[PDB]
């Protein structure tokens, strides 16, 4: 269902939580793998994520059990806990999920990046923007595996502006903290994974190309990309996938020195949002924008592959365009942009035309009038 990566490398996957608290880092790692004979990765790994999704969709908790029945055994094509492919320093992408999502729902992107030689750290935010997430109250709880769950916060109309901005700021701090953790692991720092999994983090020592770091994200995660870039210069460039610009404070628009690429869906965008994207532009800064023809907001997330065409188009999970075609365009254009602004010595420049929207299923810039 969820597509395999298009690159030459097999892909592995694991989870890392450090420290064990609600202030620690929680991420799902996708990486180039040595082996390809392991069990596939469980897509949504706990029942509480389904209860969280039901609250996010506005239905009763019992609908969560129905979602669990339909999707609870589904996997994604990544070798769970497989050894890292040795003998090469890989560039790093930190990925930020949308409102109501969590770390595991962008594996199509994560797996494809990893298949082309990236390590991808998909963060799980503890700002109450995730449908659900978990942590451990103290050291004892972590030992026995007694999880404390944190669910999505519903906002009153009056809370919107202030709380969304507090959330995007926390999200940015979580992205920076995840980077610092991965870089420390790269420089041999011993870390006790709060989750007891058969993947030794010592394998990641000397595995990261420390200057080739990017941040990518969808919707609320797209705003997170921009906030993160403005406050952490260790990130060399960013790619915002159908960014939702509402959470950003007025101050961030003029302080994004890094190259920034907006990849939009045809049907999600609107003038107020496009105007905010245009405020990030300046003659001295590198900016690109493309729109995928026939695509919808959900083409960037994994649920676009989870159902058939009829049920998909009804639930707003698919657009007029084929989902595999849409994600290939976003992923290939992303690789070209990454090679250019991280200075990679790969063949991703074969997709440079996609950065300019030069393709039958792409629109240069945007279809929205402002
Ligand atoms: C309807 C409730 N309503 C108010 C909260 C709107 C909810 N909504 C549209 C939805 C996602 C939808 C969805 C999922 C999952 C099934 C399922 F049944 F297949 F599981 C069906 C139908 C429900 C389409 C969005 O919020 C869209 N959105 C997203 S969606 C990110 C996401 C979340 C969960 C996922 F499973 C996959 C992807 N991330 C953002 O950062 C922003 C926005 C809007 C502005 C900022
Ligand atoms: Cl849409
Ligand atoms: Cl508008």
């Amino acid at each position: 269902k969820i597509p395999r990566g298009n690159g030459p490398y097999s892909v592995g996957c694991t989870d890392l939580m450090f420290d064990h608290t609600n202030k620690g880092t929680f991420l799902r790692l996708y990486y180039p793998s040595q082996d390809n004979d392991r069990l596939d990765t469980l897509w949504i790994p706990n029942k509480e994520y389904f209860w969280g999704l039901s609250k996010f969709l506005g239905t009763h908790w019992l609908m969560g059990n129905i979602l669990r029945l339909l999707f609870g055994s589904m996997t994604t094509p990544a070798n769970w806990n497989s050894p890292l492919r040795p003998g090469e320093k890989y560039p790093l992408v930190v990925f930020s999920h949308g409102l109501g999502a969590f770390r595991t729902l962008y594996s199509a992107i994560g797996i494809d990046l990893a298949s082309h030689g990236f390590i991808v750290a998909a963060v799980e935010h503890r700002d109450r923007s995730a449908s659900a997430t978990y942590y451990f109250k103290d050291q004892s709880a972590a030992e026995i595996g007694d999880k404390s769950w944190l669910y999505l916060r519903t906002l009153k109309q009056e809370e919107e502006t202030h709380i969304r901005n507090e959330q995007v700021r926390q999200r940015a701090k979580e992205c920076s903290q995840a980077l610092s953790l991965i870089l420390d692991i790269d420089h041999g720092k011993p870390v006790k994974n709060a989750l007891d999994l058969k993947f030794d983090m010592e394998q990641l020592k000397d595995s990261i190309d420390r200057e080739k770091i990017a941040v990518i994200g969808h919707s609320f995660g797209g705003a997170t990309v921009i906030q993160t870039l403005s406050e952490d210069q260790r990130f060399r460039c960013g790619i915002a996938l159908d960014a939702w610009m509402f959470p950003l404070g007025d101050e961030v628009y003029s302080r994004i020195p890094q190259p920034l690429f907006f990849i939009n869906s045809e049907y999600f965008q609107y003038p107020a949002n496009i105007i905010k994207m245009k405020k990030c532009y300046s003659p001295d800064k590198e900016r690109k924008m493309i729109t995928i023809r026939g695509s919808v907001h959900q083409n960037f997330a994994d649920f676009t592959f989870a159902t058939g065409k009829i049920i998909g188009h009804m639930l707003k999970l698919k657009g007029d365009i084929d989902s595999n075609v849409a994600i290939d365009l976003s992923n290939k254009a992303s690789l070209a942009f990454l090679q250019k602004h991280l200075g990679l010595h790969k063949d991703f420049d074969q997709w440079d035309c996609l950065i300019e929207g030069d393709d039958e299923n792409l629109i240069p810039g945007t279809n929205i009038n402002t």
